[PDB]
């Protein structure tokens, strides 16, 4: 979903569900979506600890992989966007049989 207005992007779920490169590495507190494309680079070669956690959660884990202090205010200021309303009740847990 490309959002036509050009201010707070609905980034969905499924979107983000192919998290394959740290470009395609974005996470969400809920129902809103923040950038950890640029997070991960903060960690000299932490891409891989939060990769998999991508497309996922961010309410434990953007605190979690990030910094001790520097993450929890660091999580508003990556607004890349909302997640969209209906894909976080899409993938609010996906088949974990994968």
């Amino acid at each position: 979903a490309e959002q036509s207005d050009k201010d707070v992007k609905y980034y969905t779920l499924e979107e983000i569900q192919k998290h394959k490169d740290s470009k395609s590495t974005w996470v969400i507190l809920h129902h809103k979506v923040y950038d950890l494309t640029k997070f991960l680079e903060e960690f000299p070669g932490g891409e891989e600890v939060l990769r998999e956690q991508a497309g996922g959660d961010a309410t434990e884990n953007f605190e979690d992989v990030g910094f001790s202090t520097d993450a929890r205010e660091l999580s508003k200021k990556y607004i890349i966007g909302e997640l969209h309303p209906d894909d976080r009740s899409k993938i609010a847990k996906p088949s974990e049989t994968l």
